[PDB]
């Protein structure tokens, strides 16, 4: 009851309930100095510095079937996020889950692509120790890094060759940011040569993640992931716990570039999307050109913790 | 006339009458989709890409004395950066031109930070295809990265070892852009070890550049400034031809980290705030710690240069 069809199946007919909501927020809504608004209606400030210098983190926590899945981890990441970057979020964690709770019980969103994001504030890093920091809430429809249709076939990849990843001595990877102009160069590179996904390597032989994602490597029964270089991924932390449940190793460690030519599967992972197998990479099949059967055992076992109480509850929706 | 003295004392002057304005627009006025708004109270999207995704480029000429500088040059770099980023300005150059132009004349600003910023706009970068993006113009009080009373001094600087630059092939920093996690982590570091400056290094033993502007380097009369994994900053263009006509080489090429603690003289150089030069480097003096004559030079020849009808014109203010 796990497979593709029945978990991508019950997606798609709360879809078309949602589709036909005449809810002004079923659209998403956004939380901006206090008030809710229709998130086509947010406004921010121009002078905020998370616009005008980027300075800010952020966290994706996901609502699946209407139950939140690991919301705690995601604030756990956001707060720890917010202690490297000098930033103090000007709400208390428990107001801001309850928050987030009433925000998509309010939108009736089943799926919910959820974003919080915390920034410098008005003032410029020089002054950041008044920390007079701002804070937004958005919630919105599941946003599909891999759309359905393409996880049922796996989708095509490219390892980038014009770009690669900001390395940690420039920005720290594990402080999940919005400073993308790799990756966005990179899912130019992809379109350029013919795929979808590129894998940005570190600059020394080694791969590290995507706009949007990490990447695991499976050879042998072993998946493999890169420890350095790369967000820590809560999707990829469920697959680590998932793959290990089912009797597979799990390394977490450094990825040559060279390896991913040679693997019997490759998928990336994330929470706007889960489990996205990669079934072509620079224009050849990974593996048999299918979506892999260890990937699969993967892929069912991450839709099945989100109705693990121990990873999520379920929102009381009016 | 050119004096440190003379150009800074008149500014202060004009500062003065600034303050004592009832103008609503003195204190900065924003351009967002076809109007005009205080600074203070101009709003943009929050589903802006440029917000969501630092997926934008920009530029900043300034006003000075009245007097509009190269903005021309500021101009054909926006386009290039844009092209550079698969962007297309909304609005036409020579409307765009003359709006900034109406902008500073209705702020009464005589001294004038303003600033362009191109932004993907609504929809992700793997719908590009469409262009449409946004366009943002703001003016606002000329912004010092080094105050006038510290130019006068110079002020300190730090080589840092907690963070380099972001490499050429992970963003391209030819491209004006507002990803600065690198910066941020520079300015938090020189704070940490009793500096204000940062000059980031490369990787590789060379230094490149800071948050907001260029470095040059001066040794027995050669002014030396890094080519590569920089901006090719507007300043620093104007800072070789000065010195190129008052009879110094120039040098345009890599320069290695440990040449900054042989160097006679060291300065800054950005469009928020001219020639700052940098008289304390790691805790030790540079040069004799006092603003050096050659950068003396080169500062006065840069406002000079304010006042050239070859490099600037004259706003008609109400």
């Amino acid at each position: 009851v796990y497979s593709m069809e029945a978990v991508l199946g019950a997606h798609q007919k709360r879809n078309e309930i949602l589709a036909a909501s005449s809810n002004p927020l079923a659209e998403g809504v956004a939380w901006v100095e206090g008030e809710l608004y229709p998130l086509s209606e947010a406004r921010i400030p121009i002078l905020d510095q998370g616009f005008l210098r980027s300075d800010l983190t952020y966290d994706v926590p996901a609502v699946w079937d209407g139950r939140f899945f690991r919301l705690d981890d995601h604030l756990d990441r956001l707060e720890a996020s917010c202690e490297k970057m000098r930033l103090k979020m000007p709400m208390d964690r428990s107001a801001v889950r309850a928050k987030l709770v009433e925000m998509v019980a309010k939108s009736g969103i089943r799926d919910a692509y959820v974003e919080l994001i915390v920034t410098r504030g008005l003032k410029f890093i020089r002054e950041y120790q008044s920390y007079e920091n701002n804070l937004y809430l958005m919630v919105m429809p599941y946003v599909w890094a891999m759309r359905p249709d393409m996880q049922v076939t796996g989708g095509p990849a490219v390892v980038t060759r014009t770009v690669r990843r900001t390395p940690p001595g420039a920005m720290d990877p594990t402080i999940k940011n919005l400073q993308w102009g790799d990756f966005v160069r990179g899912w130019l590179e992809a379109m350029d040569r013919g795929a979808v996904y590129s894998l940005l390597p570190d600059g020394d032989g080694n791969i590290t993640e995507g706009g949007g994602y990490n990447v695991c490597v499976i050879k042998d029964g072993v998946l493999s992931t890169p420890s350095r270089g790369v967000l820590e991924g809560v999707t990829r932390k469920t697959v680590l716990e998932v793959a290990a449940a089912k009797g597979y190793k799990t390394v977490v460690d450094f990825v040559p570039v060279d390896d991913l030519y040679h693997a019997d599967e490759i998928f990336i992972c994330t929470t706007a999307g889960g489990v996205m197998p990669i079934t072509e990479l620079d224009g050849q099949k990974v593996g048999g050109g299918q979506v892999g059967p260890i990937t699969r055992e993967i892929w069912e076992g991450y839709w099945e913790a989100h109705y693990d109480p121990k990873y999520s509850f379920a929102i009381d929706y009016p």
